[PDB]
């Protein structure tokens, strides 16, 4: 299987990579970083987001697998120390894939369409951010405050959760929007709560008065102007996994957020 | 089709009752209170709630329908005013039968099991609540605070908002559990966040010290004593709502929430 | 100086307090647990709030401090193997006296007064639970929800913490109202937000419909049936402290909180 | 007494402020916007704003009074109906003043000082925020997130009450600290609670890598490069308010986010 590797860049990291490079080369494992069957990044959550957009075209041929030698490492399903046993079981070719929902967000002016592994957000260019919440076509809301984040359930345990936002099982093809300190008074009036939206559930955010937005989506933070509205909705697309064992969501949730 | 009305108790709600009677007598309608296949909730969502769990035995061959005659009345779907065309519609049998998740909660000594519309949740029978949280056989906390609350998609506008859950559409077969008031300090540790979990997820609440527990269940509150574990899953049963026009839940939340 | 010693109780509590009794018989120090002019707990802070309310009658000629023999152990000063130098410290009289306000609730029938060092929290007698929040005269709220939490500067580490309230520095002459799990939607409307009160403000609460309520002051929790009202304000009375080195309140919350 | 008018500077506006003008002029009253004893603000907050900012340096001297043409005008005490009894009082010289406590925002690299009526925030330049949050010289925590928020006592109501800050009456002379979605995690910790300061009180933020921020003061938001810390600190200065009526603050609070 063709296969490529991921580096933080660091010492550790960029050593780990050599070594299972050369691990690889034991076995009939062609290294390809064009058109690679599985993508293993070695660092952090950051590193993984990074591989995951570099392939995001190929998302439906790969499977990734994340090395933690970052900080906290949330995607990650391996230590550097146990880099050797991942070598051995990905050659024999021993795993079971497993698929996480994905969030499309689509920007209009033209169109550009961004896939999201945890979430997508957005921000005022600079000054008041007001929007009209449009959902499935029914005004909802107009939100006035800092901006808006719509999450993956992957995504719930990070920004989305710093903002109050429920964790989500994976296995719920689903997205979930949360609020950045809405204004609320006699005048303006939010939800409050975060919104979880099934699959084929669209929703719409339009300008009120500034068009220009900070959006963001993962990592990649981008301005658009004269935004005629910015659409959220489930992609059809998901990111897959190689997974060699049992690591359950809650236990990965437990061991980031409770105690290792 | 045999139909029968429950009704808030008050002048308004039974004089509705007793013309929408008349209206069906009008009709080939048979009421029957002990098997009907339509059964009419005048009042509030309190109202509502009593229905339900009136005919726990019989969801499967029950389809709902409520009137609003209360205040807030989440599950209601028809203002007094519209009572007449309601009957014709009922008549007619021009209706759609819509499904909502139900949950699950099993109480071991001895087994109890319950069923919730809304939520579940458990409180210390007076005294400090301490409890291990375990999903799916895996240890996940160990939770200090007022309690715990478990809701449904549809209960997740209830009890679940006030404690900071997210809204959850009902197409989604989950159940949510939120905290109330956790100990959160150098020594105890909750995950804070409001947790989702998909169907064939079981969350499992076992006693650290005090054996003894109050348990509600929507407006259902009894005091359980030598409890071994409480149970929560997603119900395999469903409710089902009889639909005669488009009333989508996101406009049902911004009615109740934003604005009328 | 006349002093007492509580103890939690326990093996290690009971012992140290022996000891400690042992190294005060060496020095002028008489034992007095009815008029003592300090009052040393040893134990956790539930410990300590049994000490307060013990002598809450001769606040002004007492002095505490609190040795941590418990879990966490915020009131507490001293580790048990400082013990010893304690008791020198106490017997040389180094020390300086330091003063936290505390809560007065006021339950009007006939009247009961209490006085709080962590909170007073109110709650319903089973049933719903709904006050009209009077501050001043004037009315504020309707409050619909769980129940409500009035803090003390102190206090504000404790339950008011958990409900979502602001972390108040003790010289600070004020008190904190929390919410409890509020209803908010169309109909019914509260503040949401902790409201900090300064001294010689009076905030009342106001029955609606049920009359009882379950009432607590710190450990003890009380029922109280035909409540006229329910009313707190900053006690013209103060704990103090006695301090024989620096150990600042943010350093306190610091270590309680983020890291021993 | 010399006098000016600010006007919002819109139609209704600056009419208004015309009418007044002619009224003054039938007074002894003479327009001075260089050195005025009373400054008159007709529009919202952010005109009010925008009318302390013009006259920080001479808070002092003067007392303001605004007048509601915006929409919610929560520093606003006159409705534009009551222009000519306002014009008449302010004549006959009949009010009392009232003062609230002010901010003091200090950025070094070089020191530039900065004074708020309502907050002061820090964000990053761009890219993750970090700081390290030292209280009277005492490191606290290491605060990871989108930033932070330093409020008034009247500022509460603003921005603080957006992030879930408590609502403080401007008699305490304290400031406000509030999380903009803070990361917590296995590795990453922060107290999360607001916390309240009392005057005295020294807040220093202190760069752990990336040195710019974005500092706003009320409606002015501001890049500073190379920062080495900003210090927070209640103001020695006050503004002081011209009341010619009892309007209590928590009726303020009442009519701006309860019912008007
Ligand atoms: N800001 N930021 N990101 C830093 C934290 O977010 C973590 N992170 C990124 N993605 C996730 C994620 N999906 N779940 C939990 N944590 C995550 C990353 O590892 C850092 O600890
Ligand atoms: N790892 N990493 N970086 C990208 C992630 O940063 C996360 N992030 C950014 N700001 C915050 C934040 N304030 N809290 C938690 N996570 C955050 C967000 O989830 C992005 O996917
Ligand atoms: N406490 N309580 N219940 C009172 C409010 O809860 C409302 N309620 C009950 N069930 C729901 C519900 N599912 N969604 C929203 N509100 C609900 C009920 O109508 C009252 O307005
Ligand atoms: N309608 N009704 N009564 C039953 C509902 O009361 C709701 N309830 C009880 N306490 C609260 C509360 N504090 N906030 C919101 N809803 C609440 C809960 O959802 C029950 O299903
Ligand atoms: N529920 N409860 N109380 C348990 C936690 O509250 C702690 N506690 C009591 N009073 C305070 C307090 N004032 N500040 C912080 N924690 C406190 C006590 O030590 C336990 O850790
Ligand atoms: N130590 N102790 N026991 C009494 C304290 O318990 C605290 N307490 C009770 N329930 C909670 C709670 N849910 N969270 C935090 N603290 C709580 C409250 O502050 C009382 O003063
Ligand atoms: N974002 N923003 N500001 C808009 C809202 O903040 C309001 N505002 C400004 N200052 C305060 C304030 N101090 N209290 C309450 N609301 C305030 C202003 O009137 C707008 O309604
Ligand atoms: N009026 N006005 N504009 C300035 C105020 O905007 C307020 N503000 C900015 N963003 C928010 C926000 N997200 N929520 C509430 N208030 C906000 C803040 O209090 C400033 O003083």
């Amino acid at each position: 299987m063709k296969y490529m590797i991921t580096s933080k860049g660091d010492e550790k990291s960029d050593l780990l990579r050599l070594n299972m490079i050369a691990g690889f080369g034991e076995y009939d494992m062609e290294y390809d970083d064009v058109e690679p069957e599985i993508v293993i990044s070695i660092g952090g959550d950051g590193t993984f987001l990074s591989a995951f957009h570099q392939y995001e075209e190929r998302l439906d041929e790969i499977a990734f697998i994340g090395i933690h030698t970052g900080h906290l490492g949330f995607y990650a399903d391996w230590r550097p120390a146990e880099a050797d046993k991942l070598v051995k079981l990905l050659a024999k070719g021993e795993y079971q894939k497993v698929s996480y929902p994905l969030l499309k967000t689509t920007v209009k002016y033209k169109e550009a369409t961004y896939l999201a592994l945890n979430e997508s957000t957005v921000k005022s260019s600079g000054g008041p951010f007001v929007v009209d919440v449009v959902i499935n076509d029914i005004h909802f809301e107009r939100f006035r405050g800092d901006g808006l984040c719509m999450s993956t359930p992957s995504g719930t345990t990070a920004y989305n959760k710093s903002l109050g936002g429920a964790l989500m099982h994976p296995s719920i093809e689903a997205m979930q929007l949360t609020e950045m300190a809405s204004i609320n008074n006699r005048v303006y009036r939010t939800i409050g709560s975060p919104l979880v939206f099934p699959k084929h559930h669209v929703v719409s955010l339009q300008p009120v008065n500034d068009k220009d937005f900070q959006i963001s989506v993962d990592h990649l933070s981008i301005l658009h102007r004269d935004v005629q509205e910015i659409r959220y909705e489930v992609s059809a697309k998901k990111i897959h996994f190689a997974r060699f064992r049992s690591f359950p969501f809650w236990r990965r949730v437990h061991d980031s957020f409770i105690e290792d």
